[PDB]
């Protein structure tokens, strides 16, 4: 048997170039074991490994940064002789950064309705990559899809309103990936959320009440004044969203002047978000004789303060509100909140573009 001669094998390539920070770099060893790996950045500080067990594998353990020129060595000894190989290669410079937000909070108990949202805070030239960075594990599996309610969020979601206790693991893998026009990603984001009660509230406008039901149960009714003909309470399905155990509504924060005939600034109570272009469930003391009766508010779905408290105490984000057979159109599924209204065969094909 002559002398066999070890060989080295390395993740990348010695003067390479734009390489990627999203995995870890590797060295590794045929015919022989690795007696010795660094691994330097361009200051000379050594960048954290470790290596196998067997000998055969080095592998660095910590994130790789962004703009760094690195320096590895590598020795590997064998039987029948040495091998050492020194490689140079430099990493990504990203031209601009971008951080992911992601909802529902980790730990956090949601309604049916409540889709995985993925937030960043710069525009998304490629969506397509940013999707492919996202993994979402469902338990028990089920068919989801990416859809963007804008340049900067995307959402996934089912066909059909979650099963209660499903598990969902969300892992936004972002960093050191070219989303688009020399944009990276700023960090990794890891989110895990469960599916709670089936609570679906239906609001009637032939009735003029709002109904809530838990697991199917009906076990709350109250009389409600959704929004005028003027400025109707739009139909559709809407996604329970932050809860305010008062806040001062502001018509400002949409464009409209407080200060005009269609503005308004009021303090209110008990009020639950269910769209992102102000429709609320609040406590309207004003309107007690109103509701159940006529419509008078400006989308906002009236009620006593007791049964606004209760909506408040008894409805978690996710859950869902349905609003039917108002004078109005239907309401958008990009508001932030009506994803469910986009038809299921539209939201499957997404717009990735
Ligand atoms: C709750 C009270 C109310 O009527 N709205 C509301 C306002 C608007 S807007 C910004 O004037 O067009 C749209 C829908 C609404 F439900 C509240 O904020
Ligand atoms: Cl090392
Ligand atoms: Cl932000
Ligand atoms: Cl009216
Ligand atoms: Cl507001
Ligand atoms: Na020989
Ligand atoms: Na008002």
């Amino acid at each position: 048997s002559d002398l066999l001669v070890p060989k080295l094998t390395a993740s990348v390539t010695d003067g390479a170039v734009g390489v990627t920070v999203d995995a870890p770099v590797s060295v590794t060893a045929a015919d022989g074991v690795l007696a010795a790996v660094t691994m330097v950045n361009d200051n000379g500080r050594p960048v954290a490994g470790r290596l196998s067990p067997d000998g055969l594998r080095w592998s660095t353990t910590e994130q790789l940064g962004y703009n760094r020129r690195y320096t590895l060595n590598a020795t590997a000894l064998g039987l029948g002789g040495a091998a050492t190989r020194q490689l140079t290669f430099q990493t990504s410079s990203p031209a601009h950064l971008t951080m992911p937000y992601v909802m529902p909070g980790d730990g956090e108990v949601v309604g049916v309705g409540e889709p995985v949202a993925i937030r960043f805070d710069e525009n998304i030239a490629d969506r397509g990559a940013a999707e492919k960075a996202i993994k979402i594990t469902t338990n028990p599996p089920v068919e989801g899809a990416f859809y963007w309610l804008n340049n900067r969020e995307v959402r996934w979601r089912p066909e059909h309103f979650w099963k209660p206790g499903t598990a969902v693991d969300v892992a936004v893998n972002t960093y050191g990936v070219d989303l688009g026009e020399g944009m990276f990603g700023e960090d990794n984001v890891q989110t895990h959320f469960t599916i709670g009660d089936e609570v679906i509230a239906t609001a009637d406008d032939n009735t003029k009440i709002l109904t809530v039901r838990v697991n199917g149960e009906v076990v709350k009714s109250m009389p409600t004044s959704m929004g005028k003909d003027s400025t109707p309470t739009a139909n559709g399905i809407y996604i329970v969203g932050s809860r305010y155990k008062h806040i001062i509504m502001d018509s400002s924060t949409y464009g409209v002047p407080v200060n005009s005939p269609n503005g308004y600034r009021t303090d209110v109570d008990w009020a639950t978000q269910i769209s992102y272009s102000g429709v609320f469930v609040h406590s309207a003391p004003w309107s007690v004789g109103a509701q159940g009766h006529t419509n008078t508010s400006h989308g906002c779905l009236n009620v006593s303060p007791s049964n606004a408290q209760w909506f408040y105490d008894h409805v978690k984000r996710g859950d869902i509100v349905e609003v039917v057979n108002t004078v109005g159109g239907t309401l958008p599924g990009i508001d932030g909140l009506g994803d469910w209204n986009i038809p299921w065969d539209q939201w499957r094909a997404g717009n990735a573009k």
